[PDB]
DNA sequence: TTCCAATGACAGCCGC
DNA sequence: GCGGCTGTCATTG
């Protein structure tokens, strides 16, 4: 039977809890938080209507020991045991001693820890264990975990558990929930005994696929990395966004007078239909869809395809990045500026990690603005911004899939060009717009990397032919002699199809399996699709093990020289300047530290040092650092 | 339906 | 009408 032991309404029932709790190998926790300095619990950043009222552990059965956090206001209080005596017992078993061997699961480990340090100023010291990491791991295509999923698949018997209990079926745990009308107490005891037996199934599911491993030292200290970078933040000038904005908004309007000058009325840019009746039926020209590729080519016809063209851009800038940043901005009154604390989203196809909330890593690349012949930089990335006195540090692996594929295929050719030859994208921008090397702008050399990345992942005759703008058989001719020049990867992609129809999936050099069942099908689509993700998924999940690998390994080091508080939330939960380097960012092969003036030499010795020894290949893993004042304003530096 | 991966704004439709 | 869904468009790696 479910029972819920109220550790705080006895002295000696707390104490025998406590001298238990010590001797445990494994626990669960999980937070209780409800909706309205208190008497009854902790404050929340962020939210001025929910408090941490209490945690509840759970190591075996359906025993759940609910751990009250509130001063005063179940069995009551035991007077006797002040709310501080009850912070230090509970920092004591959520702290490790030496040389002992402790794991705590977390159902949304990463919001979890957050919550213990700001609200509670407690920082978890042991092993974590996260289901919705492990459930990743087994399938990376499964729809995010919630734990109504997790008990489904992992612990059907306990389903009546759950019922009348909604919020269980979406992402956030069932304890920090407090937008259900049952207690905090009663939704924290049944996750913890939900979590902890979930974590068993789980944990002999991970043995039996043989991913214990990396779940262990990869993929949960990874999640540890990415709570510290969800607690730094990034900082954010609104001053340099403003300014940037009103040049854009500028050149927004004038785009637009001219739009309805050449079409003759007023049109929404937003509805394909106008678009296509004004492009098509009005002004009568070749094709209905509105694509960039479409609108691309009728721009050597007519003005108002490429207006549109740089309508869409520069509102994509205004609307999806700077109202964005400017309404998730938020004050740190301890560092006197703003920042933005982003999501981080590990739940993906091949092991990226993402962002959302906003999605930081779709910043605009620098681009130009004419307005009256006069050229203004757009540079959005310049508004994220260091802590006065600090430096933005960018670490990057030089062509981390293409070294990853020489050594996979050990192809002769592509380990020649990596070891020696300059830059690949240069090569293949000047062979193609009859040029040498040094002419190519930023915007021709991402379509020469879109066209050779294209290629090797399976790009056919017909797409190859638009993004070149030659014949199909002229693009079937190019991949002919790409694939004659590359025998060796040619080979990889033939022997990694063959391998995946076999078996059902492909593994990447870590040992992680995505299933592509899509492989067999007699479909030609759904076939060629599969192969496609086969190739890919090996080559992009080995690069996101290695960069995972790095961040694990940086932040340990970071913490040896660490006299110091490892987080900017460390200092917020702690309630003297800033030393050392931050993780603010992840940019699938490049890492961004925020990083004090005095520690920029050691911290970029520390990264490239660590990012180069990530793992042993065929091939050398090289690393650029660059170093500024903004993320727009980078410069090379040589470490 | 024929590079892969990702988030997210935004019209327009559809069963409730 | 309304929230859900579904493309379509954008951007980044
Ligand atoms: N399949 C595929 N992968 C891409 C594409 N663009 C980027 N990627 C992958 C492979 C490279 C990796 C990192 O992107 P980057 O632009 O840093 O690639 P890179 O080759 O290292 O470029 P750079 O040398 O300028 O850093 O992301 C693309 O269009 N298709
Ligand atoms: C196959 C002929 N060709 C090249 O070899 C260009 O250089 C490279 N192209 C590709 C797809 C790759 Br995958 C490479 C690689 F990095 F692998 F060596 C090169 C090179 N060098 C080429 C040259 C210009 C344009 C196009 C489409 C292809
Ligand atoms: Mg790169």
């Amino acid at each position: 039977s479910l029972s819920i032991i109220d550790v705080a309404s006895d002295q000696n029932l707390f104490q025998t809890f406590i001298k238990e709790w010590r001797c445990k190998k494994r626990f669960s926790i999980s937070l209780a938080c409800e909706k309205i300095i208190r008497d009854d619990g902790f404050p929340i950043k962020g939210c001025d209507d929910t408090l941490v009222v209490g945690l509840a552990v759970c190591w075996g059965g359906r025993d759940a020991y609910y751990f009250s956090l509130q001063k005063e206001q179940p069995p009551s209080l035991d007077p006797s045991l002040t709310l501080k005596d009850r912070m230090w017992y509970l920092q004591s078993c959520l702290r490790k001693e030496s040389d002992k061997e402790c794991s705590v699961v977390i159902y949304d480990f990463i919001q979890s820890y957050k919550i213990l340090l700001l609200s509670c100023g407690i920082s978890l010291e042991q092993s974590y264990e996260d289901p919705k990491v492990a459930c990743w791991l087994l399938d990376p295509d499964s729809q995010e975990p919630t734990l109504h999923s997790i008990v489904t698949s992992f612990l059907p018997h306990e389903l009546p558990l759950l019922e009348g209990m909604e919020t269980s079926q979406g992402i956030q745990s069932l304890g920090l929930n407090a937008g259900s009308e049952h207690s905090g107490r009663y939704r924290a005891s049944v996750e913890s005994i939900l979590i902890f037996n979930s974590m068993n199934q789980l944990n002999s599911l991970l043995q039996k696929e043989n991913l214990q491993d990396v779940f262990r030292k990869v993929e949960m200290p990874s999640q540890y990395c990415l709570a510290l970078l969800e607690l730094n933040g990034i900082g954010f000038s609104t001053a340099e966004c403003e300014s940037q904005k009103h040049i854009m908004q500028a050149k927004l309007d004038a785009i637009e007078t001219q739009a309805y000058q050449l079409a003759g009325h007023s049109f929404s840019f937003t509805s394909s239909d106008d678009i296509a009746e004004v492009l098509f039926l009005e002004l009568k020209l070749p094709p209905f869809s509105t694509s960039k590729d479409v609108l691309n080519k009728l721009k050597a016809l007519h003005p108002l395809p490429g207006l549109i063209l740089e309508w869409r851009r520069i509102t994509n800038a205004i609307t999806k990045v700077v109202f964005p940043l400017q309404r998730e901005k938020c004050l740190n009154p301890f560092l006197g500026m703003e920042r933005i604390y982003p999501v981080s989203q590990s739940h993906t196809a091949t092991g990226r990690i993402t962002f959302t909330e906003p999605n930081i890593q779709n910043v605009p690349r620098d681009f130009e603005i004419k307005m009256g012949g006069m050229p203004f930089s757009i540079s959005m990335r310049h508004a994220f911004v260091p802590f006065p006195g600090g430096s933005i540090l960018a670490a990057d692996y030089s062509q981390l899939e293409l070294r990853i594929l020489a050594h996979l295929s050990h192809d002769r050719r592509l380990i020649q060009v990596l070891n020696t030859g300059a830059d690949v994208f240069r090569s293949i921008a000047a062979e193609w717009k009859m040029i040498e090397p040094e002419s190519v702008g930023d915007d021709l050399r991402q379509q020469a990397k879109q066209i050779c990345y294209g290629i090797i992942y399976g790009m056919g005759a017909k797409s190859l032919g638009e993004q070149m703008g030659i014949k199909e058989n002229d693009a079937a001719c190019y991949i002919d002699s790409f694939k004659s020049r590359y025998t060796g990867i040619n080979q990889f992609m033939t022997e990694t199809v063959k391998n995946c129809k076999r078996d059902g999936f492909v593994q990447t050099i870590l040992g992680r399996r995505r299933y592509l069942p899509g492989i067999k099908d007699n479909n030609p689509y759904r076939k060629a699709h599969a192969e496609r993700q086969a190739i890919n998924t090996i080559v992009q999940g080995s690069a996101a093990d290695i960069v995972k690998i790095a961040t694990v390994n940086i932040q340990k080091q970071l913490e040896t020289f660490h006299s110091t508080f490892k987080s900017h939330g460390h200092r917020e939960g702690m309630l003297c300047p800033i030393r050392g380097g931050f993780f603010i960012l992840q940019l699938h092969d490049e890492l961004l530290y925020e990083v004090a003036e005095e520690d920029v030499v050691q911290v970029a010795q520390i990264v490239k040092n660590e990012m180069e020894s990530a793992v042993k290949l065929s091939v050398k893993l090289k690393v650029k650092v660059k170093i500024g004042a903004s993320w727009g304003e980078l410069k090379d530096f040589d470490v």
